[PDB]
């Protein structure tokens, strides 16, 4: 799984981390909302 300043997917592989991912859309990079 991805951290805070990587990429992540909102299919398989989302934010390990309390994060959110942005755009994912369909992969993106974790961010806090």
């Amino acid at each position: 799984c991805p951290g805070e300043g990587e990429q992540c997917d909102v299919e398989f592989n989302p934010c390990c981390p309390p994060l959110t991912c942005i755009p994912g859309d369909p992969y993106g990079i974790c961010y806090i909302i």
